[PDB]
C-alpha cells in the first residue's frame, strides 16, 4: 500500500545515512538530551508531557509492534560495532513506526515538532554532519511518507481506554512517603548526575547500552498495556502538577500515584528480565552511588527499607 512504498523509499533514502551515523557515541544528540532543560526547563518538561499525551492517543497494537520492530533491529545492530541494523531490521522499524504514526492524533502529533527547547540548532548540527545532498533528497522522501501516513490516519481513534493495592497499595504508600522528602530536594529540571550519564555513558560501552536498551524494550513487551497506560497518564498528570513549581518537584498525591501505577505496571512484568536490568546498563553501579551521594544518607537507607518492602509486596501479586 501507499505507507509500504513511502516507508521502502524513505528506508533507502535513509539507510546509508544511517550507516554513517555515530549511534554509540557522544554525538549531538547525546549532548543535546544531556543539556536540553538547561536552557528552558519549564518547556523540556512540558514537552514531555505532550510526548506521552502524543503516545496516549495511538493504537496499543501498534505501539506493541513498533517496539517489536526496534527489539528485533537491536538484535542484529548490537553485534557490530556501529550499532547498525540490517536494511532488513532498519526498513522493518520504520514501516512499523510509520503505521503506529498513521494510529495517532494527528495534530498532537504534529505538534512535537516544535514542542522541545532547541531542536533547531540539534537538526542543523546534524545536517552539518551529514552529506548535504544526501540529507536533502532523504527530507523529500521523508515528506512523501509523512503524507502516506497523513492519508492514512485514522487520528487517534484507537486510543486506549484509561482509568485514571492491598499489599502493593499499602506498601506503595511507605515508599511514596519515605521517598517524597528526598524527591523535593532536588531539581528536577537540572540533574547533574543524570545529563552527565545520558551524555557520556554510551560513548564507554556502546554494546552494552544497546542491549541494555534492547532488555529493556523485551522486559516492556511482557507487561500488561492497560497498566503500562496507566503508569504513563500518571506521569503526565504528575508533570501538569509539577509544571510551576521550583525544581518540578511533583504533588503529593500525583507522587503517589506514579509510584502504585508503576509497581502495578512492574507486577506485570517478567520478574527475572525486570529484576535484570538493573545490572544491564553500563555504569549504573556509579550512576547509583553519585545519585545517593546527592541525597541525605540517613533518609536515602531509610527510603530503601521501604523500596525493599515493595519490592516484595510487587513479587507477590
Ligand atoms: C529508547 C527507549 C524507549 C524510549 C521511548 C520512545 C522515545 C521515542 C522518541 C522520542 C523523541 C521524538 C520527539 C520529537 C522530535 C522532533 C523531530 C522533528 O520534528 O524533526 C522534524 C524534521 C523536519 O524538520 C523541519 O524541516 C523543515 C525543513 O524545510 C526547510 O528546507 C526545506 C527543503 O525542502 C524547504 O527549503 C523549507 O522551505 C525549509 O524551511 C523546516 O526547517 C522546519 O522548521 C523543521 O522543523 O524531520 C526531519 O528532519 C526528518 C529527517 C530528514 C532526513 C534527513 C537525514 C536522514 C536522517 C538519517 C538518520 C537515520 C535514521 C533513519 C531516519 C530517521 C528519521 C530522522
Ligand atoms: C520516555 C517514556 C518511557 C521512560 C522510560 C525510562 C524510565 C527511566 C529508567 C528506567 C530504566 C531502568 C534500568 C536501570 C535501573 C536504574 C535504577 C536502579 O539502579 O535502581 C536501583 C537502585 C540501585 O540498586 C541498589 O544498588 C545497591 C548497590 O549498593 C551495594 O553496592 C554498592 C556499590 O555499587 C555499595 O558497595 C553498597 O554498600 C552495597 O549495598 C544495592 O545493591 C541495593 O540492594 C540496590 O537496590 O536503587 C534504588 O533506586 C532504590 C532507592 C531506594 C530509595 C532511596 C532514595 C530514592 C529517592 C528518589 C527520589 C524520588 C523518586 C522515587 C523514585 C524511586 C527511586 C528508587
Ligand atoms: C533504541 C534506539 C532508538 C534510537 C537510536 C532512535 C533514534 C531516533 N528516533 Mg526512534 N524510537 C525508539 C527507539 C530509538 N529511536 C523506540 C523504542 C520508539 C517507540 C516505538 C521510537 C519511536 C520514534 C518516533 C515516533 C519517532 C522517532 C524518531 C527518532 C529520530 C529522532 C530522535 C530525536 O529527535 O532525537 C532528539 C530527541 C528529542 C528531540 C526529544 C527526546 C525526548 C526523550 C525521549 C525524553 C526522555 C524522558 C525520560 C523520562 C528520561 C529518562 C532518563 C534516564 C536516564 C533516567 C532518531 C533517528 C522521531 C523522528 O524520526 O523524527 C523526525 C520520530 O518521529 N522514534
Ligand atoms: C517525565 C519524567 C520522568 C522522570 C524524571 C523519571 C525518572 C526516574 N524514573 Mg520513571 N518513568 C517515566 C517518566 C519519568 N521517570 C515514564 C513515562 C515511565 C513509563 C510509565 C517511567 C517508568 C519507570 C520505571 C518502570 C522505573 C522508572 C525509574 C525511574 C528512576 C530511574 C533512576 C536511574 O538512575 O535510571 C538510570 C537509567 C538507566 C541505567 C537506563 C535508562 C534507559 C531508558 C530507556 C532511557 C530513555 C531515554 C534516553 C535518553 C533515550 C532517548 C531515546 C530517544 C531519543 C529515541 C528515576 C527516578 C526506575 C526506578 O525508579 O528504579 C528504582 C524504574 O524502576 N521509571
Ligand atoms: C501509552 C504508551 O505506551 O506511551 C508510550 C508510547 C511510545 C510509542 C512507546 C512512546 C513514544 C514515542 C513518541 C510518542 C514519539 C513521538 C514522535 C513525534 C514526532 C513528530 C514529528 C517528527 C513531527 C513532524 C511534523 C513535521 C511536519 C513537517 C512539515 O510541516 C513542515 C515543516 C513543512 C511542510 O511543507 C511539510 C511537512 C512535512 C508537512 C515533521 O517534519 O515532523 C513513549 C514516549 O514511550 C510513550
Ligand atoms: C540512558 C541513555 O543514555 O540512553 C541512551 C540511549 C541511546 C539510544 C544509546 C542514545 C542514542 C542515540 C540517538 C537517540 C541517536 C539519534 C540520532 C538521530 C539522528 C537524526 C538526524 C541525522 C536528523 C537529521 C535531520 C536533518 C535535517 C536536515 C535539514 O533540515 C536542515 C538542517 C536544513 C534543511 O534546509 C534541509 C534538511 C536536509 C531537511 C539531517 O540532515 O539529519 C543516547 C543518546 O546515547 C542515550
Ligand atoms: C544505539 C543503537 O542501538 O542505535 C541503533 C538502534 C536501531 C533501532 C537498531 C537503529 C535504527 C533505526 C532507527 C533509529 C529508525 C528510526 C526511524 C524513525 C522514523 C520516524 C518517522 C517515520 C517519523 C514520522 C513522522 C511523521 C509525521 C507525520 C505527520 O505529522 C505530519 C508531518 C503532519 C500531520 O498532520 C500528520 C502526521 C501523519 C501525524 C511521519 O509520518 O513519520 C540503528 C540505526 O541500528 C541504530
Ligand atoms: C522534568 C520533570 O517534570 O520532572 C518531574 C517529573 C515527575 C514525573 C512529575 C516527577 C516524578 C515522579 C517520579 C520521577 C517517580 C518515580 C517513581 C519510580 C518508581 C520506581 C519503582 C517503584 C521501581 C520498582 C522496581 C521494582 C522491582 C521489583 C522487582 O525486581 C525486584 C527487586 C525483584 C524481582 O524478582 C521482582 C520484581 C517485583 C520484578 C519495584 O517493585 O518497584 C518529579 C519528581 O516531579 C519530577
Ligand atoms: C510496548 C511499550 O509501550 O513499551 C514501552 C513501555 C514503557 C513503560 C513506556 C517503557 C518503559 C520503561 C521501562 C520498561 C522501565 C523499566 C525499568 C526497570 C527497572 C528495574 C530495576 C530498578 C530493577 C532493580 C532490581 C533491583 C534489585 C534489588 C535487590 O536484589 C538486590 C540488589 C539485593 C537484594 O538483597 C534486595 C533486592 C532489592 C531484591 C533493584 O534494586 O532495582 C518504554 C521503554 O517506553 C517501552
Ligand atoms: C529532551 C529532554 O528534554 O530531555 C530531558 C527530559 C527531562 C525529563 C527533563 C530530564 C530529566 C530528569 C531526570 C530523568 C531525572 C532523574 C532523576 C533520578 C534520580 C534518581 C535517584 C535520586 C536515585 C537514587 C538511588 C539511590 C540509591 C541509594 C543506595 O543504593 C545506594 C547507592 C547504595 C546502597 O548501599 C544504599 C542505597 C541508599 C539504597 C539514591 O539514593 O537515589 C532531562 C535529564 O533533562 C532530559
Ligand atoms: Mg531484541
Amino acid at each position: 500500500d501507499a505507507i509500504a512504498d513511502a516507508s521502502k523509499r524513505f528506508s533507502d533514502a535513509t539507510y546509508p545515512i544511517a550507516e554513517k551515523f555515530d549511534w554509540g557515541g557522544s554525538s549531538a544528540i547525546a549532548k543535546y538530551i544531556a543539556d536540553a532543560s538547561a536552557g528552558n526547563p519549564r518547556q523540556a518538561a512540558l514537552a514531555v508531557e505532550k510526548l506521552l499525551e502524543v503516545g496516549l492517543t495511538m493504537d496499543p497494537k501498534l505501539v506493541r509492534a513498533a517496539v517489536e520492530a526496534h527489539s528485533k533491529a537491536l538484535d542484529s545492530a548490537k553485534k557490530n560495532a556501529k550499532l547498525m541494523a540490517s536494511k532488513e531490521d532498519f526498513a522493518a522499524v520504520n514501516e512499523a513506526l510509520a503505521r503506529m504514526i498513521a494510529s495517532a492524533d494527528k495534530q498532537k502529533f504534529a505538534a512535537l515538532r516544535t514542542a522541545f527547547p532547541e531542536s533547531r540548532e540539534l537538526q542543523g548540527k546534524l545536517f552539518a554532519g551529514n552529506n548535504a545532498f544526501e540529507a536533502e533528497k532523504a527530507y523529500d522522501s521523508f515528506k512523501a511518507l509523512t503524507s502516506a501516513v497523513r492519508d492514512a490516519s485514522i487520528n487517534g481513534a484507537k486510543a486506549p481506554v484509561i482509568a485514571e493495592d492491598g499489599p502493593v497499595g499499602r506498601a506503595a504508600k511507605k515508599f511514596s512517603e519515605a521517598t517524597y522528602p528526598i524527591m523535593d530536594k532536588l531539581d528536577w529540571g537540572k540533574s547533574p548526575e543524570i545529563s552527565k550519564y545520558i551524555e557520556t555513558a554510551s560513548a564507554k560501552n556502546p554494546k552494552m547500552m544497546a542491549d541494555g536498551i534492547d532488555k529493556t524494550l523485551e522486559v516492556a513487551l511482557t507487561m500488561n498495556q492497560n497498566a503500562i497506560n496507566d503508569a504513563v497518564f500518571a506521569h503526565v498528570r504528575a508533570i501538569k502538577g509539577a509544571l510551576n513549581t521550583p525544581g518540578l518537584v511533583a504533588e503529593r498525591d500525583d507522587f503517589a500515584r506514579v509510584n502504585l501505577a508503576l509497581a502495578k505496571m512492574i507486577a506485570t512484568a517478567d520478574p527475572a528480565k525486570f529484576k535484570a536490568l538493573l545490572t544491564a546498563f553500563p555504569g549504573n553501579a556509579d550512576l547509583q552511588m553519585a545519585l545517593f551521594a546527592a541525597n541525605n544518607p540517613e533518609q536515602a537507607k531509610a527510603a530503601y527499607e521501604t523500596f525493599v518492602a515493595l519490592t516484595s509486596a510487587v513479587a507477590s501479586s
